[PDB]
């Protein structure tokens, strides 16, 4: 049930560098990422999948200096995923979105498919040019997909932690995002956790309901 | 299989008002809302779970101008919760998270909770001090959490629908939130969806991976 799932996953401090995902499983991480939902269907993102050795090690370039302690993590771990944000959401992007809608046949007029790239617009260009938050807003649902990712993963049976905790810049110029049109976000290492995953074993804790949750 | 539930679960645009979530449903999904992940356990939310005709007529009030398309949606739905984020992140809070990991029995000593506390302060500080961004950084824990509780609503077997088409202002207004130091971001009406629902029988769309997806 996903109620035990959600009260026993933990973010993983330590990975077994031997535990490998099965093939399986590494299609089954890629299916959760493309599925996330997202305001209007934007699908504001792009992400970057290491499960080579050279490749964790582009990715743990991000945690050299200041965050070094999360390179392990990154190493040791079968599967990372780098998920990232468009900088800038393009009328190429919108176009692209719903002509898949289109393809896929969510529309049953070109009056209806027309009323769905109008909406899409409005909302873009609301928070574009009123509220100027288009890149906080698809760095929104860019979390949202970690969220959805996260309690997946977990149902799968595998051991992960999201992290914060490494240099965007850093990681943006190793993989040439910005020219791309792209920011990395959040890095999510996938995997098994090993004996020195100190958190694997400790309680979890959330504040209490009566002081985040109102009844009405 | 949470595989096959991430491709089964939709947005519903209908919902049965007849169909209400069992007793432990409805505390199924307040746990899931208080057991998700979020930056050094930040936990920067408030949740208004309204089921009663009152409390959901109080959160449809945001479904004005624009966005009347969705009042039957948070009127409709057995229940429906309101995703809120801090305004602001102080110490006071911060005491209050560290103390609680205290209390579930996550610190052997006082010095493993000290050094909690410090580099939770530190983020926080980067975030409220330095980018002057912990309103955005806040935001996306709450995003984050959004995401877990929508594939989890759906492994329960439950249909539900997530919402940025409503009016903050006033449904901020209507809970008193901004006195309080929170604001809302997302409401996700939670229940059955009707054969009124259209989209639930529309296929799902998304991008296709080669595009959105670089393995390495
Ligand atoms: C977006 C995000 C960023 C985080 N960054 C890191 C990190 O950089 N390093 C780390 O060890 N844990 C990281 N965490 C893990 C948290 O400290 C954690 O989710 C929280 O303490 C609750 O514990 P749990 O995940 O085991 O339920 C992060 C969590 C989220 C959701
Ligand atoms: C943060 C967020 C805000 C959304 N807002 C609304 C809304 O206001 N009204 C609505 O009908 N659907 C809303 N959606 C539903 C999307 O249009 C839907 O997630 C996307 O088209 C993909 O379809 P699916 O959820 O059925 O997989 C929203 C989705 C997210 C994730
Ligand atoms: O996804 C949608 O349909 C949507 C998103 C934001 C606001 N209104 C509608
Ligand atoms: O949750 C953590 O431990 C964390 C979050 C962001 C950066 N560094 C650590």
């Amino acid at each position: 049930d996903i109620i035990s799932v959600a009260l026993k996953r933990h973010s993983t401090k330590a990975f077994d560098a031997s535990k490998k995902l099965t093939p399986e499983q590494a299609e089954q991480i890629k299916t959760l990422l493309q599925y996330s939902p997202s305001s209007t269907n934007s699908q504001p993102w792009h992400f970057i999948v290491a499960s080579t050795e050279e490749g964790k090690a582009r990715v743990a370039k991000s945690a050299a200096g200041n965050y070094v302690f999360n390179e392990r993590k990154m190493l040791d771990a079968s599967h990372v995923v780098v998920f990232c944000a468009k900088t800038a959401m393009d009328d190429v992007w919108l176009k692209l979105v719903v002509d898949q809608e289109d393809a896929d046949g969510r529309f049953a007029t070109p009056e209806a498919k027309a009323a769905n790239d109008k909406g899409r617009k409005f909302f873009a260009d609301m928070h574009r040019k009123d509220l100027h938050d288009d890149a906080e807003w698809m760095a929104k649902q860019v979390y949202l997909n970690v969220g959805n990712f996260l309690l997946g993963v977990a149902a799968l049976g595998l051991d992960a932690v999201p992290i914060e905790g490494f240099d965007a810049a850093i990681l943006d110029a190793e993989f040439g995002l910005k020219e791309k049109g792209y920011t990395s976000l959040v890095v999510v290492p996938v995997g098994h956790h090993s004996v020195e995953d100190f958190n694997a074993t400790l309680p979890k804790s959330r504040l209490p309901q009566n002081i985040t949750l109102t009844e009405v």
